[PDB]
């Protein structure tokens, strides 16, 4: 009995071994003796006619030959379970002992991947039974969303912005490295964009071949319901340009609005691909990739305004500023009245300055306090950290409600005695 | 030498005490030997002619009279430093020692109160020096602001309420013991609404003579701009139904708006009265009354989405209802999309249930949460604690920034092996 080992697997599958043709492996290592086995039924023996000449009309043929891919896709609706062996597949290579000797087809147990996600069914494959090696006719597109980092040209899981900036994202598609053995592809993009942001209605869609890109967006027409855009042009064959090597690539931009999420599990959007996962003959089934998620961050400054006795003083107005390339611009102004409370919201990392441009009677003007917020947002792409520093100044920072708290105290104006 | 005790003052005040008259007081209470002291001019001395003839002609009269008023008034215009001693005012009793015998004009001093709130001019005094208790003829009126508490029906400094509800504010104006001694008395009332506050346009303006009120509406043309109400008869004694002994209330509704401040100073309005203060002849001078403050503070429950290694899950919808009659109503809902943080803004003290009203796909439902928002307010108005509990969850609460986290923890259903 022999041992075929099928490399490049994952978890998740039931491999079925169907014995197609029984014969003795000579010293020589050609098949001899051959009849059907158990794996076939006598309607497909009947079909097919004799055993021993089709081996025969097949022997010397390449291993991808046409002739060979034919017989594996018309063997597949004359299977019998009268002599299948059935294996569950290890991550890396998926072993199957005790083969008898002669000539088997391997294919995924059929339904047995769906619902599941991130999966395909591989192409049908006829082996030999030797002690061998053989890689597994199966691959899976994969997709990648990220967002471009605050001023980095950089892409990344998660970065921060300030509210009303346009952000730039980009999705990226694989094709799988049997893409060529699909006669059609069905490709959606599906893009859940959180309340807290406002899509542009502005997706292009770019065939990335090695270094250059396409816009091929004139085959993808796409639709925004429901906050979910649907990238898809029915059949990926329309886009005759496409090679297994090719990259699908999104780009739109978004904005943070006033519904944002301040802090803590931040603005997600979240992508999948429905893919076509079987590439055995006319098929319309298909998987999802698992989610792919990018993340925008953003934080609140509440300042409190006082006086010694740190109850309330009215009549305060804060203009706070932001630097831009070492540049202080304004961002937000409070006008004065019976308000103690300034709540700064949609701010990124950055440094800032805060001035206190009214003050309230019978008290001294604040001193200008520069500022600098850094949001901690690791490779994963969680919020991990909030710090607010100041050289003149002291803040509070709550990294699961993303408030950063500035309490100004009011000192009264003198009173001065006459002599 | 003689004190006079000049009983109902307060801090702030210098009085000025004229020296009008000398003479000698003997054990009948009659001044005789009657000349003009240091405190009045040879102008005045001229024009009022001989000292003791002036004295005679004042003989007898009351003590209230026409006759003291006018010499008090036309005295003024005549007063010398020559013979005046100026005495810084106590709180309750003021004692002016070493009173020369004779008749002496009391005042506040000349523009003494003109930078100070809540203090009046009192009327020009006139006194024969004995050791005696007279009470000075000045008053102030008093403002006094509330809110109508949460379905308490009475009124406090402060309350907590949700955005959208219609808030009843009540301002109580109290008239100064001297009010007819005034022939014009400018009132102004001016109320100063918060940022994250919206007046409904509906302020009424009601006389209070006991416990019976009536519509006075229509003498108090009203307007508001820059989120200040005004109401000013121009001049009170237009209403001529209004006595010393009556109460101006004004009653408003008012309601929290998206802009709301969350716990912390909460969103405060503040009124001040602008009043004649001073009875004395025909002067335009004013005051304005100490501000007077009320308050509405609203929380924000943030709950969090989350699966057991409390990463996001996506996916999920939550509807919040308050119990009004015991009566759970809903009040916020959110749908499902990409968003794992629920921010429900603008809740008051209170019974609530929270119900996972979309459970994001291979997770079990929530079981639904009742639970309790209790903030404290003190008698002052100040946000002190803010909880919320339920037998089923537990919060966090921070009364700075009024926000009460739930994060919620799902549980993937169950992958049913089959025989
Ligand atoms: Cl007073
Ligand atoms: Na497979
Ligand atoms: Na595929
Ligand atoms: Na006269
Ligand atoms: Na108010
Ligand atoms: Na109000
Ligand atoms: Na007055």
């Amino acid at each position: 009995t022999y041992t075929i080992q099928l490399s490049g697997t994952s978890e998740g599958h039931y491999y079925e071994v169907y014995h197609i043709f029984s014969g003795t492996l000579d010293t020589s290592n050609t098949l001899t003796n051959i009849e059907w086995a158990p794996g076939v039924t006598e309607a497909g023996r009947t079909h097919f006619g004799n055993a021993s000449d089709k081996a025969a009309s097949l022997s010397g043929k390449q291993n991808d030959s046409a002739e060979v891919k034919a017989f594996a896709q018309e063997l597949n609706q004359y299977l019998s379970s009268a002599g299948v062996t059935t294996v569950q597949s290890q991550q890396g290579t998926t072993t199957i002992s005790g083969l008898k000797p002669g000539y088997y087809l391997i294919k995924d147990s059929r339904g047995s991947l769906d619902n599941k996600k991130g999966h395909a069914y591989t192409s049908f494959m006829l082996q030999v039974a030797k002690d061998t090696t053989v890689a597994v006719k199966a691959d899976v597109p994969t997709l990648t969303k990220q967002v471009r980092a605050n001023g980095s040209q950089n892409y990344t899981a998660a970065t921060d912005y300030r509210i009303g900036q346009n952000i730039l994202f980009q999705i990226t598609a694989t094709l799988p490295s049997n893409y060529a053995d699909f006669t059609r592809y069905e490709f959606t993009i599906k893009d859940t964009i959180p309340a807290g942001m406002t899509y542009n209605n502005d997706a292009q869609v770019y065939l990335q071949e090695g270094g250059t890109e396409k816009d091929i967006s004139t085959f993808f027409p796409i639709s925004y319901t429901g906050n979910v855009i649907t990238i898809t042009p029915g059949d990926l064959k329309y886009v005759q340009d496409v090679k297994v090597s090719s990259k699908i690539v999104i780009r739109y931009t978004a904005r943070l609005n006033d519904d944002a999420v301040m802090g803590g599990l931040g603005n997600p959007n979240i992508a999948r691909l429905t893919y076509s996962n079987d590439p055995n003959g006319f098929t319309s089934t298909t998987a999802e990739t698992p989610d792919t998620k990018a993340n925008v961050y953003t934080y609140q400054l509440k300042v409190n305004k006082v006086k010694e006795n740190q109850q309330a003083l009215a009549g305060a107005g804060f203009t706070l500023y932001k630097k831009v390339n070492n540049q202080y611009t304004e961002i937000k102004k409070f006008e004065a009245d019976s308000n103690s409370t300034f709540d700064f919201k949609g701010l990124d990392s950055g440094d800032y300055k805060l001035v206190e441009s009214t003050v309230p009677s019978g008290y001294n003007a604040m001193k200008d306090i520069e500022f600098t917020i850094s949001g901690t947002i690791d490779s994963t792409g969680d919020l991990t950290n909030l710090t607010a520093t100041s050289a003149t100044a002291s803040f509070e920072t709550d990294v699961n409600t993303g408030i950063i708290t500035l309490k100004v105290v009011n000192k009264q104006g003198a009173l001065l005695p006459n002599t």
